[PDB]
């Protein structure tokens, strides 16, 4: 089997991407944030505290003939940006772009933090990291991908995020028309439950390539590119007027600037992020100070190849018994 679904930026800055997902019988379609950095599939629901729902589409398990309460199961998660959610668990039929999984754990939110409430466009998350990170207790549950894997033509999914444009998540096959040149594969460590890999280095603009190992995770659920302070300092030094602002919470730059590109290494291959991808606009409405798309990972504890990096590439998440990651230009 295979599946193929379009993923769409939630706003003009590509702050996140939503993908339609069919849940239950008859189908209830929710727009979920596919997140390769976590492993819970959770949704706004009829059980969510009413004051914490503001425009989202909710899942109503009582209206699904295939929904079953997973007795005694609860979940609770907190993300890297400080947001959180929690609730109980159903199993139900879940389909993504024509690919169907029966008995998928659908985690129903009873509580969500303010940032989820305030984002009307995101109806929940669909985690695509390794199932070892799943927070369901007392019986850990599998991700949609892990459940589908045995049925897929090939045990892979691919992320093809667009810049200011729609893109695609495919399951079970590699679309050889979706990228240029070849796909370069690189080793993955699953020791922390992430799609963790080691970049071979970087370049700023037309500058010389610096060979240096940068361990980080491929994370579709994170907007920005978070890298070591040395690397990030080297990037923003090439932008006149750029500076790190503690009050804003990272590097900002004059909106009149032209940003240089940023290149990262995948083995001997190179992925180039155009400068425009690194612009996240005025820090507040009307401001001439703009927020940068490359930020320091110093306060995070891990380097994160988020959407800023990933949308410059066609990315293969290979879930073979020894998982690997593939990157191609596009
Ligand atoms: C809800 O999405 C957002 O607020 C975006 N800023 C993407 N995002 C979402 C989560 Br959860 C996170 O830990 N980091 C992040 O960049």
């Amino acid at each position: 089997s295979t599946g193929s679904a379009t993923t769409t930026p939630i706003d003009s800055l590509d702050d996140a991407y939503i993908t339609p997902v069919q849940i239950g019988t008859p189908a209830q379609t929710l727009n979920l944030d596919f997140d390769t950095g976590s492993s819970d599939l959770w949704v706004f629901s009829s059980e969510t505290t009413a004051s914490e729902v503001d425009g989202q589409t909710i899942y109503t398990p009582s209206k699904s003939t295939t929904a079953k309460l997973l007795s005694g199961a609860t979940w609770s998660i907190s993300y890297g940006d400080g947001s959180s959610s929690s609730g109980d668990v159903y199993t139900d039929t879940v389909s993504v772009g024509g690919l169907t999984v029966t008995g998928q754990a659908v985690e129903s939110a009873k509580k969500v933090s303010s940032s989820f409430t305030e984002d009307s466009t995101i109806d929940g998350l669909l985690g695509l990291a390794f199932s070892t990170l799943n927070t369901v207790s007392p019986t850990q549950q599998k991700t949609f991908f892990d459940n589908a894997k045995a049925s897929l033509d090939s045990p892979v999914f691919t992320a093809d995020l667009g810049y200011h444009a729609p893109g695609t998540y495919n399951f079970g096959f590699i679309d050889t028309t979706a990228y240029t040149g070849s796909i370069t594969y690189t080793a993955v460590s699953t020791k922390q439950g992430f799609w963790e890999w080691t970049s071979t280095g970087y370049a700023v603009g037309s500058g010389t390539f610096k060979s240096t190992s940068i361990d980080g995770i491929a994370d579709t659920g994170t907007t920005l590119l978070y890298l070591p302070a040395t690397v990030v300092s080297a990037y923003w030094a090439q932008v006149s007027g750029a500076k790190s602002s503690s009050s804003v919470g990272g590097y900002v730059f004059p909106c009149s600037a032209t940003l240089p590109s940023f290149t990262f290494g995948v083995g001997s291959a190179r992925i180039v992020i155009p400068g425009d991808y690194i612009d996240f606009g005025p820090i507040s409405t009307g401001s001439s100070s703009c927020f940068g798309g490359i930020q320091s990972s110093a306060g995070i504890g891990i380097n994160i190849f988020g959407d800023v990096a990933l949308k410059a590439a066609f990315v293969v998440f290979n879930g073979a018994t020894t998982p690997t990651l593939g990157f191609a230009s596009k």
